[PDB]
């Protein structure tokens, strides 16, 4: 698939480090800030695509959003931070 | 507002993938088959409603049908395939 070569050309090019990168721990792909990623990287590789479109593709290739961790007494989660894990590597 | 929540609860739920989904290429909402969408998904999320009614609501919230692409020597268009784009 063309998607695949594009995903990797994106994630494994360290120049995109501040917007999407392999997590430090675990085996996952982290997007620290959804909006900034969409603005700065997504369109560079997937012209005229949006976040939901991107995520639907990731899903077709086995990548799924990691279960929310609820923090502190507010049980908060930064909705703009997304982490994706592959079903073949739990 | 009630419409909007139903709209997204429908489009962004993976289980509805065969009947309605974000476009692979582009930033649009695709209904590959109108009739199957109406029978299987629409009449589940929007009881007592219909396609036309749904489209008019989409239109009021900024979503419009994407221009028809005429294909091949027959200048054909699949009338049951609908794709909607937001005016932005």
């Amino acid at each position: 698939p063309a998607f695949v070569n594009k995903l990797w050309s994106m994630v494994n090019d360290k120049s995109n480090e501040k917007f999407i990168h392999w997590s430090t721990s675990g085996e996952s792909i982290v997007v620290p800030n959804r909006e900034r990623f969409v603005q700065e990287v997504l369109k560079k590789y997937f012209k005229h695509s949006n976040f939901a479109s991107f995520v639907r593709q990731l899903n077709m290739y086995g990548w799924h959003k990691v279960q929310d961790v609820k923090s502190g007494s507010m049980l908060s989660n930064n909705d703009s931070r997304w982490e994706f894990e592959n079903e073949r590597h739990a």
